[PDB]
């Protein structure tokens, strides 16, 4: 579909048992996610924004489903405000900017 | 034009006639800029990002022309990481995201 940018361009997203509401966003990188106790390995980092930088976990190869469409990527887990689908995953759902 | 997401969606802006570069960000409501000067009033505001919150100093009704697409809006400036184009200019010249 064409997402209008009037309002914030929530979607819901589904990982695992938990379908959320996140961003699409083409400021991010990396996708992150609000607090959550997934299972697997992961890497601590931090990552930085407007106000500086929270502390996250990293997981490989979490597979989201976007509105329906399937992606598997790096997921960023953390204390932050608002779940954001970040670069990685919308080309995986082939969302580009247009004007 | 079209822009895919492999990259950051980083583009040349015109703002008080200085060339900058700034990251189309669907994720912010708004504009922020790194420091700079630009004329006239301005008011002090607070906004907050991934990392808490900073203050900027809000200015209205500034030209900037994106991309060869011009915009007439409200311009933060303060510290944030990297120049941002947010949605209150996106929707000036006409950017939605589409998958
Ligand atoms: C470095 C470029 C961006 C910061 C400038 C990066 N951010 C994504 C951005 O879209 C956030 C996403 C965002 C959105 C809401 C709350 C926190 C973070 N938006 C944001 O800070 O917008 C601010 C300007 O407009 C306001 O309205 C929203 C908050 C204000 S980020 O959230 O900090 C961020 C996201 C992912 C990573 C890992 O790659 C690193 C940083």
């Amino acid at each position: 579909p064409q997402i209008t940018l009037w309002k914030r361009p929530l979607v819901t997203i589904r990982i695992g048992g938990q379908l959320k509401e996140a961003l699409l966003d083409t400021g991010a990188d990396d996708t992150v996610l609000e607090e959550m106790n997934l299972p697997g390995k992961w890497k601590p980092k931090m990552i930085g924004g407007i106000g500086g930088f929270i502390k996250v976990r990293q997981y490989d190869q979490i597979p989201i489903e976007i509105c329906g469409h399937k992606a598997i990527g790096t997921v960023l887990v953390g204390p932050t405000p608002v779940n954001i689908i970040g670069r990685n995953l919308l080309t995986q759902i082939g969302c580009t900017l247009n004007f």
